[PDB]
């Protein structure tokens, strides 16, 4: 059975334009703006939005997922621990449990950002994707919000203005780059913040860090997952996505008891 | 409550490499290889892998989801038409009715290649990402698997030889591009294949004729999506994906009949 | 034991540049010039100067070896069938039998290139690396040599003119590219030679087909390896070597027959 | 006699995906992880493989060799003096006395990588060719492996997480760049390492301090072979290689002691 | 002796453009406009300005000499053959006897260019570099001159429209490429002008066939050197240089006789 | 009349190698090893060689010259001032005097680097071109020479070893960049260098302070042309050039003295 479908060019273009300037001028103003759609970024988007906080989550690339996807050296798998697991249980993911190794699962790398992703937008967070962040908005001893603009205008080298988005708090997730808070300290050296950047491999040390150092770096900058241990000099862990996850949620919850929701 | 997580670097290692090694194992031999993780193709994954049968997506970036990403010239929404929206419901997207025409529904354009992808793994169609199909397995008078290759050595441009995935149906849904078709018809003159290319755009008989171009171009090789309209010289329609999605469940519906006969 | 070791600047630079200069003065004029350092053309290589003849291998890359090291999509392990194995046994490589199929042999994909080079070179031929093969020399009715640039004058973009090689005999060896035979039938449209290209894989068929197609094309030019397979339209076989070795060999044993009759 | 061929493309991948799988299970824990499959690096291995150890040698790039294959300037012919001349001649190596200086020796540039390489895999060690080795594994007070990427994966600015090697010894035979002591020193501050980088050309000094450089920089991670001048500022020697040869068996001699074998 | 410098800013900036303005407005007019500053360009226009004529020698590089600089695959040396050694001597170019070739003479390939354009400038031919000609000036049935466009705008891709110059005779000496025959050949496909491109190497029948190839293709452009045989399909030549001399003479003879009769 | 000309690939390709390798063996021990075919360095080399000293100017570009060709923002035009004029004058070049400044000079920007070449090789200087100087020889307290490479090599960024070129003194003509001196100070840091690079323009200071300028930075290693002003902080003079000869001239006489030659 083939359906004479309904479809124009007129109609179709301004739905998605109205669409789009609808949204646009609800998300000029949230609670929580995110920095990067990685685990760590999808994660705290998910646990704030389901509180009912406005949330954005903001990615440069045009899919989300980070360094997931690929899984490890382009294997398509990724390895969880207790607790961290019932994270991504949560989300419907599909884990095995690694034989050798009690506390161990492993998921599909592919399945992790598409499943992490679909459960941040059913929390009630918004994901934009080919949206840079290239700098921050101060205040007097705080930051207000975020800086952004399109990756393609980034990534073609063209002079234009970025527009803004108001927030309460801003997230650093990121990555090991650490971006929003290494560009805050190298355009306000008054601040006196510091990026060392991530130690040498010990996996460890580097997953019982990431908790440790996921805080308010400045006041309305927070840092979380591999960002947290980049800001403090903590050590990598490898395609173990535990503290991830665990990281993301604490900033959270962070975040929530400072908003008293 | 403070968390002391297990981490190590040997068996998340060996871990990764042994789900890895048992996955590529399996996937070898399957019964349909779905070039492209657009929208048609994670459809026909999705309603193939529903029957039962052993399925695989092969995407060439790192991450699935085609053209949907960007929506239309970058503002993030997508229309589908009745009844393709169907469809999407499925796959559990959140679709607004358009003001002013009746069967129109927009979907936000990041949620729907997120959902659609975790939908057909939810069926049981693996996705391979980072895998680039380069060449097909031929037999006498048919298509009998793909040749693949990693996308990082395609991109880095190495001299690498490719290695293989047999099946019984290939299925062409690599978009406007139509390579799939394309390297068919360029390697082998013989059998007298011409990919003309899609015609300009006329969203009203573009969407109107993927159906009917939904069909085996050469024996074991289907075409759907907008590939359909690409080796049929059939007109574009934009940024609206119902035809898409109807084009992929028509795909797995011929298919499906051709291994139940 | 301490060691006290000679060394300057002077002599070292003098010596290099002796040999280099003896070395080109007896490389301009040889019997054979086989273009292409992979598995056929060293294969080609050593049984022609095991003979006797004066052989020189040309390679466009700073090392040579082609398209073995990879291995099948980055897996660093090659196939050999029998009776191909026994040209990889006389190199010294280590070879195990495949586990269910009877015939096949597997190799490390780094160690076939390094011993077949090394069993090249102990037979008497000369690999030249970072030469590229621009053009052929022409006589009446016949190719006569080869016309070579320096790989990083060719990269560079440099405008600079070549030198050559005089040969009573060359061997495009130079894989699916068919560099060579492309190259004089571009230049040279008077002489009616069509480069069709390989055809899609079907291993059994492509494999079967190389022999068959290893020969002269043109007086003074043979054709071997994968190359064969391009300018005759044959299959591709993917990482399967048998074929490129008994082509290779079979390309020397033609030549020896021509010369010594 | 063209013999019939059997060839396929289904046991072809699954043979090479096996043996690359049980190959990866055994490579994630070793003795010694040698960075560098260059003149140094292929000694260690050898010297070290000869003795019964587990080793594995990491090279970038797709072959191995380094900056051997070139020669000096593209003059195909590299130098070795007494007594380092009797490592190449143990490797096969055809090697001509230099008339004006008793104690040189010239080999075929292109020889010497291929025998070098042959001779580590016929001692026992493994090559593995397009792994770039981007960070460490770290123990307190002590580097307790490598961290591994694909070559095709960081070369495509993939953002995909690593997988790593534990190793009791790791050996940076990276050249002149002295890559892995130079991550360890950039990334870990805290450690106080400095790796000035080699001075100006003097061959006579730099070939006489190799030897002495050839240490233990840091525990567990050993520098040999140009990296050594590099990590201790010594002078650069040129296209004469005793001083390399001689620092890379220092260098198995001086692990062999550690490790009482 | 101390050297008191009278140096500004001002006058040396106006000097400069008074002058490179007085030039400009006098090449905008010539009888001969020689585009390609290689050794048959640099001869024409010396034996055109040798005799009163007002000629221009347009090259696009930023200096003239074409592919004489590098020689042979580098080696800085190139053959000139009798009688062609004359016309460099007449240029006052060093050259030394070939030991047993009677008849040929080398030369140093970084002294040819430098003396070619001293001998045309002494001449009385005016060189300009960095200009391109990226078109032609046609009448009714001939050429008229060409069109010019700095080498700067065109490389750097800048969208900007090109100035003129007027000739009685225009000579297309820009080597292998034949650019500005190509050019009137596939802009004006009403003319059934051909341009097969040279043919493979044979230095006796390709230096033997430049002069009968140097001569006026369309009324009002002449082909000389490498050109010539490109758009006759001759052979190639390799590093001898004679006939690119004697070809440059004779097309400034063949104008000299057209523009005195 | 069009003669019949000898030619052939053989005897041309043994001709250049043999001519080449004549050369490099007589280059590697010179008495000045100037850097840069700069007008200074081109200038130096042209009054040493005239003294009777075995001279050789190394030059990375393909062609010399440096920043002549262009003259001023690409009008064609250099100014010279009194007494420099008078080097020009005896290689040939043609000037014309600026009508508002006594003193000034004009010539074309093209001539001048033809000439100068031309005028230094008939000195008796040998100029190689395509060579980089990468690095220095050192002695204890001196340089004795520099380390060469291929530019090809360079620009196509091969891994391969130098070649060296001992001297009694060295010459930076390299321009602004000093590169020479530049790499000495980066790579010795015990010898306390530094290179502060040119300031600003101001053309009656920066013509000035060149020759005071010019001079012997470490023994055996003289600067000289903007060399001189960028090892000692001195202004920029624009298009005039009588300093950057006026520079080379005493370089020149500055070794001479120092050779008592
Ligand atoms: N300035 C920016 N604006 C917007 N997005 C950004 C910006 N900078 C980075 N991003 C994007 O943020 C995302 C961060 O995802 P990413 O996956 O890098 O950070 P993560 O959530 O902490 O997880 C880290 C692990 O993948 C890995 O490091 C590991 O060791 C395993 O545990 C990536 O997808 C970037 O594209
Ligand atoms: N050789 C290949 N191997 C693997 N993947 C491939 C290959 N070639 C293409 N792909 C991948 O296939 C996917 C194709 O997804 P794509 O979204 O382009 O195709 P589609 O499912 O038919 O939908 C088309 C619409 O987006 C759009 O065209 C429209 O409606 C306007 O008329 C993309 O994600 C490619 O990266
Ligand atoms: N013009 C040239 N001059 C010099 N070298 C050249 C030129 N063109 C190519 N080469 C060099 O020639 C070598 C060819 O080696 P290559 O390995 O590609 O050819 P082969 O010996 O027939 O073996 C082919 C198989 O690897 C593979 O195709 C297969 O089995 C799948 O069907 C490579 O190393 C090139 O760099
Ligand atoms: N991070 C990395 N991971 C893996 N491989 C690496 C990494 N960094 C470098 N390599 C690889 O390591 C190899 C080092 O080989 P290389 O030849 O550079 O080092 P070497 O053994 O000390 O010998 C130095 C001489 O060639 C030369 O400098 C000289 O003066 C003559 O004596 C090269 O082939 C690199 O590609
Ligand atoms: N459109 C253009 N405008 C201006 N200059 C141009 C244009 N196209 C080419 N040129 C310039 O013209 C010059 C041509 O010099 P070229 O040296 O290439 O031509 P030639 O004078 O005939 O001598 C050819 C030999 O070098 C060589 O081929 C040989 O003997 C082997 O068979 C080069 O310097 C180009 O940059
Ligand atoms: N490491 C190197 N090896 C070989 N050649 C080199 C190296 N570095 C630079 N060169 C080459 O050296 C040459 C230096 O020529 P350059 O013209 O830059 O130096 P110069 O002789 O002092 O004259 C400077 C003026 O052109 C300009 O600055 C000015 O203000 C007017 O007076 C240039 O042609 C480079 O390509
Ligand atoms: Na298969
Ligand atoms: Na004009
Ligand atoms: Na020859
Ligand atoms: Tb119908
Ligand atoms: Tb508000
Ligand atoms: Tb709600
Ligand atoms: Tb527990
Ligand atoms: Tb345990
Ligand atoms: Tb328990
Ligand atoms: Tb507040
Ligand atoms: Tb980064
Ligand atoms: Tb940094
Ligand atoms: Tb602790
Ligand atoms: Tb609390
Ligand atoms: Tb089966
Ligand atoms: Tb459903
Ligand atoms: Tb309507
Ligand atoms: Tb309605
Ligand atoms: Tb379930
Ligand atoms: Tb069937
Ligand atoms: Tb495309
Ligand atoms: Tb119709
Ligand atoms: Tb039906
Ligand atoms: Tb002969
Ligand atoms: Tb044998
Ligand atoms: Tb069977
Ligand atoms: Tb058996
Ligand atoms: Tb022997
Ligand atoms: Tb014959
Ligand atoms: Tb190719
Ligand atoms: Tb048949
Ligand atoms: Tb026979
Ligand atoms: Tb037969
Ligand atoms: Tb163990
Ligand atoms: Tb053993
Ligand atoms: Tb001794
Ligand atoms: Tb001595
Ligand atoms: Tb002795
Ligand atoms: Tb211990
Ligand atoms: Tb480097
Ligand atoms: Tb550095
Ligand atoms: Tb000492
Ligand atoms: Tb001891
Ligand atoms: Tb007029
Ligand atoms: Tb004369
Ligand atoms: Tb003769
Ligand atoms: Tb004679
Ligand atoms: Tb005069
Ligand atoms: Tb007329
Ligand atoms: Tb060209
Ligand atoms: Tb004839
Ligand atoms: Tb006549
Ligand atoms: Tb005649
Ligand atoms: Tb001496
Ligand atoms: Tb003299
Ligand atoms: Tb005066
Ligand atoms: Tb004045
Ligand atoms: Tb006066
Ligand atoms: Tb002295
Ligand atoms: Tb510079
Ligand atoms: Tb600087
Ligand atoms: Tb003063
Ligand atoms: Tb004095």
């Amino acid at each position: 059975m083939d359906y004479k479908l309904k479809a124009d060019e007129y109609n179709v273009t301004k739905a998605i334009l109205s669409s789009a300037f609808k949204m646009w001028m609800d998300v000029i103003e949230v609670d929580v703006a995110i920095v990067g759609g990685g685990p760590s970024g999808l994660t705290a988007g998910k646990y704030l939005a389901k509180e009912g906080l406005k949330v954005v989550i903001l990615e440069r690339h045009l899919s989300f997922g980070g360094g997931t996807w690929g899984g490890g050296m382009g294997f398509p798998y990724i390895v969880v621990e207790e607790p961290a697991d019932e994270i991504l249980r949560d989300a419907g993911i599909k884990l095995e449990k690694v034989e050798d190794v009690e506390g161990y699962y492993i998921a599909d790398s592919v399945e992790v950002p598409a499943k992490l992703g679909a459960s941040a937008i059913d929390a009630g967070a918004k994901i934009l994707t080919s949206v840079a962040v290239e700098d921050l908005i101060l205040r007097e001893d705080k930051v207000a919000g975020v800086v952004v603009q399109g990756y393609a205008i980034e990534k073609a080298g063209l002079h234009v203005d970025p527009i803004t988005i108001n927030a309460k708090y801003v997230i650093d997730a990121t990555g090991h780059d650490a971006s929003v808070t290494t560009t805050l300290a190298r355009k306000n050296k008054d601040l006196g913040i510091e990026v060392p950047g991530e130690k040498s491999m010990w996996a460890d040390k580097g997953e019982n860090s990431l908790l440790r150092n996921t805080r308010e770096v400045y006041p309305g900058l927070f840092v979380c997952g591999m960002a947290a241990n980049a800001v403090h000099a903590g050590y990598r862990m490898g395609a173990i996505f535990g503290g991830m996850y665990l990281s993301g949620k604490k900033c959270a919850e962070m975040i929530l008891e400072k908003l008293n929701k």
